[PDB]
């Protein structure tokens, strides 16, 4: 499929996406991560978007602690758990996939 | 640490959330591999033997024990910043 950039400083970072993915029809193994690079860019909007609704004292470091916090933190290791997964799909594809 | 950007994430957050947010990891992580056992459970055979692979439903399995094995490595991160796996009754 349309490629953005070739030749990928790879990392798998997920060892198990090569099992999982060893085998498939290459639409599919595209589909997979295009899917994916959607999936990476929503979870990347949702932790700056709550970072952004933080007070002031939080983002500064002035203020931690407390759900509001807690649900800022747990967004972003989604996306950097999600991120390692788009990485991994990245090195096993070869490319980077255009969207 | 497999997730390293966690570390500094969460840097300076109370000992009290690093534990309530590490045991709500361990919740989710039985929960997604739930998930993915129940799509696996559901596959026809000769997926269940590695003789078929590709199509929607073989996908919806891939892409559950993906979002399962990403999370679990956010969770052995979280117990290294922490210093310990907590109890957690299940």
């Amino acid at each position: 499929m349309e490629l953005e950039d070739a030749n990928v400083t790879k990392k798998v970072e997920l060892r198990p996406l090569i099992g999982l993915t060893r085998g498939l029809p290459p639409t599919d193994l595209e589909t997979i991560t295009i899917d994916a690079i959607r999936t990476h860019r929503r979870l990347v909007e949702k932790a700056d978007e709550l970072f952004q609704a933080l007070p002031e004292t939080y983002k500064t470091g002035q203020a931690c602690g407390g759900p509001q916090h807690i649900r800022y933190i747990e967004a972003s290791i989604e996306m950097h758990a999600q991120m390692s997964a788009l990485n991994t799909l990245y090195s096993i594809l070869g490319f980077i996939p255009k969207v």
